[PDB]
């Protein structure tokens, strides 16, 4: 059960993203964001994900103010993290 604040599938930013809280169920292949393969992408990894904020499985994105995603998520904004 997601948090209450999780980012939903008619978030418009998710959508023009194509965020997914299943990156087993992205589209990370097709995008092929650099920095590691695509099936190693996932938000835990990624420097948008704010390892301060929310609780378990559920954590803040810098580009989902107010929001949760999941850190088996992904989006097309994946970017590695690097510090
Ligand atoms: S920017 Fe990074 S942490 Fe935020 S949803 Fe996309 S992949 Fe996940």
């Amino acid at each position: 059960a997601a948090p209450a604040n999780a980012v939903t599938a008619d978030d418009p930013t998710a959508i023009a993203l194509k965020y997914n809280q299943d990156a087993t169920k992205s589209e990370r292949v097709a995008a092929a964001r650099p920095g590691l393969p695509p099936e190693e992408q996932h938000c835990a990894n990624c420097q948008f994900m704010q390892a301060n904020v929310g609780e378990g499985d559920w954590k803040g994105c810098q580009l989902f103010p107010g929001k949760l995603i999941n850190v088996n998520g992904w989006c097309a904004s994946w970017t590695l993290k690097a510090g």
